[PDB]
């Protein structure tokens, strides 16, 4: 089992050195996986590489993999499917920060979980997937990706169309939202009806979606997102 | 079994008059009781009687009950538990309207179903629910609800607390959002995004969530709603 993330442009490296170091402050029990793509220039491999160096340690290991785009590189995120060396993946976007131990995601048994999205709720967003690895399952996936359309131009509308029934699985197969809080919602909402947001308990993992990203650009999530950041380049540097 | 709407003011005449008149014209194979609270005016009850007698007819009956308010009026709506007379009610807030017929509801065997609201979206919306009355819960929710504080003040706070395990449950007891289509998120993602909302399909019924209410003040789905109270008006006194 492992915690797997992505980085497909050297622009994104800093939103991996904070997930990297959230898991590393949650204290997950399982190593990490970082897949970079062709568009990754090796040297942001170097520095990343090395930015990880202080966390490595006996007890978690972090581990690079080159991967090759998967252009429609909107689908790059696919090759999570053939990890078949792992028997389950938990993947976190690179715009994700990780506030709670979530080891108990390995516990859900089943093939393919995700949390809803806000828009429509009865929809998953592609931001945080627990799934087990199968050659021929990602053989479909790069198959049908010649042939179904996107509701919203991504991964995430990808995958809802290769699992329309999402919403109808068992409870295994859907994360409560909290796995995968999306700042949109607190965006939209924070200023009228606080009270949605607070409601989302336990709140484990913060997902920074939509534009622009933290690193791109100051509302109390995106310090929060700041917070972390910057301690993980002290930690990283100094500690 | 029986739909069932529920009407606590004078002002929302109109929303209760749109969505008869949208259930009669699905064609729904089964009654429909209309609740009114203490607060509605007999007038009222009586004009709202004349509109519905065009819709009476040997295969379809519309029927009224007095209910007494339950004060926190806003949780009126829990009497729909002690409607034990009937095995199921199909509960729908008169603030929306009925676009295709939703006679499959019924099918679903679970004592309580609900479908997501948007914010989060592992909570659901009381604006449509399918339960099977049961005065024993009935009373519970009366006691309960002097000691379950609600997240957004009202019945779907109070309904959330009360069974915090629905993102749990199975199937049968989660509607798709197309039975609760709040146009919450059309209005926040219509100029930005459509294809979120035409992902929503089928579409069958529309609830006009938040304010104002489309009687009291012209998008598009408030277009909607016009275009079948209008047409309601025409078919009851001219029809
Ligand atoms: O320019 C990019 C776009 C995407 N990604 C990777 O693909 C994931 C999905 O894209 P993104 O999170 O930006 O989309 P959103 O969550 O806003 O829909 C990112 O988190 C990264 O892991 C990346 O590395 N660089
Ligand atoms: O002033 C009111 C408020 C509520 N209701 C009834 O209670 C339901 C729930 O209230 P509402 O739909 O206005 O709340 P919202 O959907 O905006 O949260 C309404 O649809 C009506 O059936 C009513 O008749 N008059
Ligand atoms: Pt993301
Ligand atoms: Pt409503």
């Amino acid at each position: 089992a492992a915690y797997a993330t992505l980085i497909t442009s050297d622009a994104y490296v800093m939103g991996v050195e904070a997930l990297v170091y959230s898991l590393f402050k949650a204290r997950v029990a399982f190593p990490l996986v970082v897949l970079h793509s062709s568009q990754v220039t090796q040297p942001t491999v170097a520095k990343l590489t090395r930015f990880c160096a202080p966390f490595q340690s006996s007890t978690w290991r972090i581990s690079f993999r080159s991967v090759p785009d998967i252009g429609i590189s909107g689908y790059t995120k696919l090759h999570i499917f053939a990890m078949d060396d792992f028997e389950q993946i938990v993947y976190i976007d690179a715009d994700a920060i990780v506030l709670q131990n979530v080891d108990e995601l390995f516990d859900r048994s089943t093939s393919f979980a995700a949390a809803p999205d806000v828009f429509p709720p009865d929809r998953f967003n592609a931001g945080v997937l627990v799934i087990r690895p199968n050659k021929q399952l990602f053989a479909d996936l790069l198959a049908k990706a010649k042939e179904l359309k996107s509701y919203d131009g991504g991964d995430t509308g990808f995958l809802n169309a290769f699992f329309p029934k999402w919403f109808e699985s068992d409870a295994a197969s859907r994360l409560p939202f909290g796995y995968n809080a999306q700042r949109t919602m607190y965006w939209l909402v924070n200023g009228k009806n606080p009270g949605y947001w607070n409601a989302v308990q336990p709140l484990k993992i913060l997902h920074y979606s939509s534009n622009p990203k933290p690193w791109e650009d100051k509302g109390d999530l995106e310090i929060l997102w700041w917070q972390m950041y910057t301690e993980s380049r002290c930690m990283s540097f100094l500690g």
